[PDB]
């Protein structure tokens, strides 16, 4: 189901997004790597081009929270690769200080990107259907005392995705929407909990998170990519909230 | 436990917010009615003045989604009444068409209002503690096919409020933060499901909501206000997610 498909992955320069790009590439997708960090993107594209044919990937610099630029980016992806099959709204930040920007990136941009994915992929517009995967977190399901707004953002993604999936069935768009909710993942974002710039008033309680990181353990990005691929290959999965934890592996929130 | 306390209720001009204001007035609070609807707000305070003493209420016109107005409105309330004890972040809209505004109103404003509430009320800032109640919805706990962004916003409030409650404990702020998640309530917002202006692309699916309304029935605003009073009066309730249904009345989400 993945071979020959065109995926747009936001936040693809590193971490989970990069892992998605690699997993999709390994299974024969073409991937637009979309990220606001041009330097990390360049390095990512360089590394991918050592493992994959260059025609298989495209780097586009975009701040997903800039809606005009996001729209431009979708236009570029479809102009470059001719179609869109898979959208992964993966970009996210931890910033409890500039918390409005956290909401803009983590939630608003997931909704706007989702809506663009439906415009490009819905059968209602003559598309072939497709899949949209949105990156939530266990923080989308349970509280995080040291990051309430991050928590808010990931909760929003759960409710939004479950609802949009239901609406997709009703509209016969042919688009399946699912969300992934990882435990801690071994990526650079974990570093953010050390910085008053990112934690603001919550910086003083950062060691509680550091303890949870060690006691729950951390997930390898490839494992999340495995979850991604599962979602993409199983066309029964719509509205699914996929949980990935070190203890229970890849499973689902039941409602 | 309520007598002589100062309450700020957003969305106070009508609906659940008006019910909160009345319930609080009945229990001896002073209430700042904050709402963007000048006409409704003026008539609300006029109606309240016929039943309660005029000095117990202050109407302030404010778009809560305008953070500068919100901040200013907080300053005017505390200047007028001399302190803040109870913040009810109750304003919300249903608008899946200009869904960015819906997030600004339903989620951004709840967080910014909460943060303002804590600025005044936290012990660590020279406050004497108090309570913040956020208005979620059952849409904060489950999907709504015909209003995905409303759902996202209400989910956001649940994640935010449970998280901030835990933080308030860590920080010994002396503030309790709870959320209420009603089923359908007999207010003017129910009319919006009939309008393309509010429903946008989901307008064609509104009958499903209408069917749920007939299925579940409709709650009276005063019952919701009874839920508010329960939260204010019980100092053991922090991070509680109160559900109010026709079937079960006032109860709590168990996690
Ligand atoms: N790592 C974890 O523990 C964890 C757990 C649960 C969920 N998540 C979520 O997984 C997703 C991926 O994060 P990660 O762990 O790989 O972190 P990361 O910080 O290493 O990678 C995030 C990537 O997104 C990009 N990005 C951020 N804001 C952007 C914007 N406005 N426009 C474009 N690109 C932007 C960054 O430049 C970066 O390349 C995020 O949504 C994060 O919230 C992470
Ligand atoms: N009525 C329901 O079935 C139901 C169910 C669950 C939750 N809720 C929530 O209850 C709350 C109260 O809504 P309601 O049912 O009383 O509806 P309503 O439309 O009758 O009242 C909402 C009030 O909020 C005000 N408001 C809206 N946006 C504002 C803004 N930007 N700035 C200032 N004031 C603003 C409106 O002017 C109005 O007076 C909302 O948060 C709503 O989402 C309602
Ligand atoms: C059984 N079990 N339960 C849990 C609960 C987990 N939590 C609760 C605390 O905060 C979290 C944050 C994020 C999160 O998205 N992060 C980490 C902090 C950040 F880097 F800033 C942003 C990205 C994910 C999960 C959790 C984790 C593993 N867990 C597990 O294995
Ligand atoms: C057991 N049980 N389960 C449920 C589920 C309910 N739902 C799911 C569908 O949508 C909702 C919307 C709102 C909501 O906040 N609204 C209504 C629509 C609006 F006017 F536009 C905005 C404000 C509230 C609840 C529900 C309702 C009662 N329920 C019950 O009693």
């Amino acid at each position: 189901h993945v071979n020959g498909k065109v995926a747009l992955v936001t936040g693809a320069a590193q971490g989970i997004g990069r892992a998605f790009a690699e997993a999709l590439l390994l299974k024969g997708a073409k991937v637009a790597l979309v990220d606001w960090n041009l330097e990390a993107g360049v390095q990512c594209k360089a590394a991918l081009d050592e493992q994959f044919e260059p025609q298989k990937t495209l780097f586009i610099q975009c701040d997903v929270a800039d809606q005009q630029q996001l729209r431009d980016t979708f236009r570029k992806v479809v102009d470059h690769f001719g179609r869109l099959d898979i959208l992964v709204n993966n970009a996210g930040v931890n910033n409890e200080k500039n918390w409005e920007k956290t909401l803009q990136i983590n939630l608003v941009s997931v909704i706007s990107g989702t809506y663009l994915g439906l415009d490009y992929m819905s059968k209602q517009n003559g598309g072939e259907g497709g899949i949209i995967i949105n990156m939530s977190s266990l923080a989308g399901l349970m509280p995080v005392a040291q990051q309430p707004v991050y928590c808010a953002s990931k909760h929003g993604i759960v409710g939004f995705t479950r609802s949009a999936a239901l609406a997709a069935n009703l509209m016969n768009s042919g688009v399946r929407l699912n969300a992934i909710c990882p435990g801690f993942v071994n990526t650079a974002i974990l570093e953010s909990i050390e910085k008053e710039e990112n934690m603001g008033q919550y910086i003083e309680y950062k060691d509680h998170i550091k303890d949870m990181i060690k006691y729950y353990g951390i997930l390898d990005p490839p494992l999340i990519a495995n979850g991604l691929i599962t979602l993409i290959e199983d066309d029964a999965l719509n509205g699914a909230i996929m949980k990935i934890t070190t203890s229970k592996g890849i499973h689902f929130q039941d409602y």
